[PDB]
């Protein structure tokens, strides 16, 4: 019950929400049938329309009118945006010259400069280019600015989770907004676009950006805008606030558009009436610069003009139905769309089994449109598995589909040609960022960049401390002229032993056989360098990762490699190798098929066996270093050590092999040497961070070796590919790829093919950040280059999407 007849008499756009049943005010009032029985009347005033004419100019204030052309409109901050245009001979915002904003322009008693985040929905990032014609203002900003080409949403590419993940910088399954539509088990409760579950606290983890600036003592306008409030009343609410008293004025404030977006459902992308929802999001633009230039803000304040997502053509007949492989489609619960997200109808149906419906739905027509996944098996980038929210049973749809359970489903909801939602490296998926503003670089592009960033430089702009979250604080200091955030690198928690050899090879009873006994003072002392490390300069480029944790390892020196030996889990923690763009693939001798040789530096105690993997009948192993890029025959034995030894299923090997034996010497090729890290992954709980031995879920048959779920590798090179990777003088390349370590390649359609027809197809949907293997690792890479720290965590964020242009 709301008592709506109290008044909005002097409490219009209010920044305080009051406690039912006291009417509301505040711009969300609507949304809950709350507000007062005279806010149409008071706040949402139209007469006369959103412009000045010039018979308007120096009228007599009447109070009834949208926006004001009188004397006193200024010092009351009411004016319409375009009064001292019509009424002063002054220019449009978007006629002045751009100049240099080298330091904030405010007036007297602002503290800081205000942050305005102008966000539009739906925004691809082709329309910068596309319509650049008849977006005057937004391309004014964009190349006086600071602007990346694109900007790259989080998964699933829906309006949700994407704007929460705007304000708090945490991927969905971390604040718990995972798509448009949920269902929360431990609720029992649903939330839908449409109604009044979604308005409930529980639903929203994280602290966003509104909250961050209220703890901390700056002021928020409020996000959120009624559907209803025409975009010309938003902008008018904004400059209104602007012009409060110092101590009750926000510093924070944030404007929302439907459009594009709502257009681009009915129309498509690029259909023909797109242009005129971008001409329309200009003239907003335009609405507020002039506004803010009137307020004499115009060089005082940061403005962000930023995209949630993209969208893609996406038509009726573009749909899957789960009716044409599933025979049991009606005890099943499926959200739809661009996506899918299955489970049980009743959870009192004990015939429910997610094993036989993935069965069902995979790889059963030539050119399926979907491919379904446990959540724990999608790629590690999307981070989309760590809540109860996120069904089991997941589909990745392709671009351009949808997946529903029954036809009757699509024509008893061709409606739309246009959606979004699918996996966010899909290039139509990808949205826009520039940043203006005194605290923003001047005519400046940036490299592309996610939107998990944001929160961060947006705590920089407002001298705010960001509660934790997923940005890399610092990747984005490239974007600002000052306010930088200057991070140190974390301590290193463990040191190294440096083992020398200390074992006899008849102290191992590991059941391993290698065929090596065959015998010089010249190369003796070069062996013994080797172990000492004189060649780790070559192999080492960037200093040794540091250990963030307790642990207890050792490291390893090789002719051709070096490695960071964990006592715990028996295997490296990583391996490091360098190939030049002059090396040799040479095959594994046949003498040499199934040699594992001991390592005298590491005790029996503390190594793998052989025997393990025999009676292991699920189980066998490969290795880090690939024996096939040996130096020499005599380095070759180096590749053969139990140290250099990891589990792997005889699928998975097909992969491996493929890559080490084809893939690492073409790409030393194409990117002049490379610099490869290698190593596993433990995360058998999906939580995106390094398991601690008692959460490993499964060993090698009757030993302590524990099962990867996942295998890293980092690829680094330099930048200037006229410079080889050992001798790079300026910044550097990087791919890197964490590859779920499988039983079977049900996941790869084209599996009974050769190698290289679906190896690298895999590797590069299974393409990773360096930070995404730092989380799932506890190691800190690069940390000793000639480079800035900041450049470092830019290169350990960027994401190798294998999109073209
Ligand atoms: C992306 O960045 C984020 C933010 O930094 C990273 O997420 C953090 O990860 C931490 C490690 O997993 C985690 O720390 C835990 O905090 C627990 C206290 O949690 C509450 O308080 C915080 C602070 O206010 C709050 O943010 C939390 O909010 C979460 O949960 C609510 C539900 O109430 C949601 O509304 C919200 O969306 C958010 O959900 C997400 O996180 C939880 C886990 O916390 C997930 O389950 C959800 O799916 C969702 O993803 C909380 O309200 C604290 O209890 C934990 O401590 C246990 O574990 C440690 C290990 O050190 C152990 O020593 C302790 O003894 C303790 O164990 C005991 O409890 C166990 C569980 O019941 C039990 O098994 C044991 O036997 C013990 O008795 C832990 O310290 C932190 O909360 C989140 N924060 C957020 C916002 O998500 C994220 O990792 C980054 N991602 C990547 C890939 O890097
Ligand atoms: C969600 C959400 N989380 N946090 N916010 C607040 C917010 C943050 C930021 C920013 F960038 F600064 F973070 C900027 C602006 C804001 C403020 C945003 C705001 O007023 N809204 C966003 C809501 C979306 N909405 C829909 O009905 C809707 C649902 C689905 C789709 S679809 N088909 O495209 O998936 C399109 C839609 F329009 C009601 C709008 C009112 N909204
Ligand atoms: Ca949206
Ligand atoms: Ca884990
Ligand atoms: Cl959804
Ligand atoms: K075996
Ligand atoms: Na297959
Ligand atoms: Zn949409």
């Amino acid at each position: 019950w709301t008592a709506t007849s109290g008044s909005c008499k002097g409490r219009c756009f209010e920044l305080q929400e009051v406690g039912p049943p006291d009417c509301r005010c505040d711009n969300l009032c609507k949304s809950y049938s709350s507000c007062c029985h005279d806010f149409d009347e008071l706040c949402l005033k139209t007469a006369r329309g959103w412009e000045c004419t010039k018979d308007r100019c120096g009228e007599v204030r009447n109070e009834e009118n949208a926006c004001h052309c009188s004397e006193d409109c200024l010092s009351r901050g009411d004016c319409c945006t375009n009064y001292q245009v019509v009424c002063k001979g002054e220019s449009h915002w978007v006629d002045d010259d751009c100049e240099e904003i080298k330091v904030p322009e405010c007036p007297a008693g602002f503290v800081r400069p205000p942050l305005i985040i102008f966000s539009v929905d739906g925004f691809r990032a082709s329309y910068m280019k596309k319509g650049s014609k008849v977006m005057p203002n937004i391309e004014k900003l964009r190349s006086c600015g600071t602007h990346a080409p694109y900007m790259r949403p989080v998964y699933p590419t829906k309006t949700f989770p994407n704007l929460y993940t705007l304000a708090t910088g945490l991927y969905p399954e971390s604040h718990g907004i995972v798509g448009n539509s949920m269902y929360d088990p431990v609720f029992d409760a649903s939330f839908h676009l449409r109604g009044r579950e979604k308005f409930n606290h529980r639903w929203w983890g994280g602290q966003p950006l509104w909250i961050t600036a209220t703890k901390q003592g700056v002021r928020a306008g409020t996000f959120f805008w009624s559907v209803s409030i025409p975009h010309e009343r938003r902008i008018l609410t904004i400059l209104q606030w602007l012009s409060l008293p110092d101590n009750e004025r926000p510093s924070v404030y944030a404007f929302y558009s439907e459009q594009p977006d709502f257009s681009g459902h009915k129309y498509g992308p690029f259909g023909p009436e797109m242009t005129n929802p971008l001409r329309e999001i200009d003239k907003t633009v335009g609405q507020l610069m002039d506004g803010l230039k009137q307020l004499r803000l115009h060089r005082c304040v940061n403005v962000i003009f930023v995209g949630d997502h993209g969208m893609e053509d996406v038509t009726c007949d573009r749909t899957e139905f789960l009716s044409n492989y599933l025979t049991n489609v009606d005890d099943i619960t499926l959200v739809p769309g661009t996506l899918g997200r299955i489970r049980a109808k009743s959870i009192n149906n004990s015939k429910y089994d997610p094993k036989t419906i993935i069965a069902a739905l995979t790889c059963k027509k030539p050119d399926q449109h979907f491919k379904p996944y446990m959540k724990q098996h999608l790629p590690k980038r999307l981070h989309y598995a760590n809540n109860r929210r996120i069904e089991d049973i997941h589909l990745l749809v392709d671009r351009r589909w949808h997946v529903a359970r029954k036809p009757l489903d699509v024509y008893k909801k061709c409606f739309f040609q246009g959606d979004h939602g699918f996996d966010n490296k899909v290039n139509s998926m990808q949205t826009v960022f520039v940043g203006y503003g005194p605290t923003f670089k001047y005519r400046t592009k940036v490299p592309p960049f996610e939107n998990i960033e944001l929160y961060n430089v947006m705590c920089d702009l407002l001298g705010l401390k960001p509660a934790p979250n997923n940005g890399t604080h610092g990747s984005l200091n490239h974007l600002l002229r000052t306010n930088t955030f200057r991070p140190t690198m974390p301590d290193e928690v463990s040191r190294p032993n440096y083992p020398g050899i200390m074992y006899l090879q008849s102290e191992f009873d590991l059941g391993c056989t290698c065929d090596d006994k065959v015998e010089n003072k010249l190369e003796e002392l070069n062996k013994r360098l080797h172990t000492k490390g004189s060649t780790k300069e070559r192999h080492l480029l960037y200093g040794r990762p540091a250990v963030l944790y307790r642990t207890s390892y050792d490291i390893l020196y090789h002719t051709d490699f070096e490695s960071g030996y964990s006592e715990i889990f028996l295997m490296p923690l990583w391996t490091s190798y360098t190939i030049s763009k002059q090396a040799e693939v040479s095959s594994i001798p046949e003498h040499l098929t199934n040699c594992v040789r001991p390592d005298v530096r590491v005790s029996p105690g503390f190594s793998q066996n052989c025997l393990a993997y025999k009676n292991d009948k699920q189980m066998s192993y490969g290795f880090l270093f690939p024996p096939y890029l040996s130096s020499s025959p005599e380095a070759k034995y180096d590749a053969f050590l139990v140290t250099n030894m990891v589990p792997m299923y005889p699928a998975f090997k097909r992969v491996w092999a493929y890559f080490q034996r084809v893939l690492v010497k073409k790409y030393a090729s194409e990117r002049n040497g490379v610099n490869v890290i290698s190593g596993p992954i433990f995360d058998y709980n999906y939580d995106g961070l390094r398991d601690t031995e008692d959460e490993i879920k499964q060993y090698v048959e009757g030993s302590s070796i524990p099962v990867p779920t996942h295998y890293y590798s980092i690829i680094t090179s330099c930048l200037d590919f006229t410079q080889p990777a050992d001798k790079c003088d300026g910044p550097l390349s990087v791919s890197s790829f964490i590859l779920p370590h499988r039983p079977d390649n049900d996941e790869s359609c084209n599996s009974s093919e050769d190698e290289s027809k679906w190896v690298e197809e895999l590797m590069k949907m299974h393409t990773a950040r360096v930070r995404d293997i730092e989380h799932l690792t506890g190691l800190d890479f690069y940390r000793k280059t000639s480079r800035s720290y900041s450049e470092i965590l830019t290169l350990k964020t960027y994401l190798h999407t294998y999109e073209s242009e």
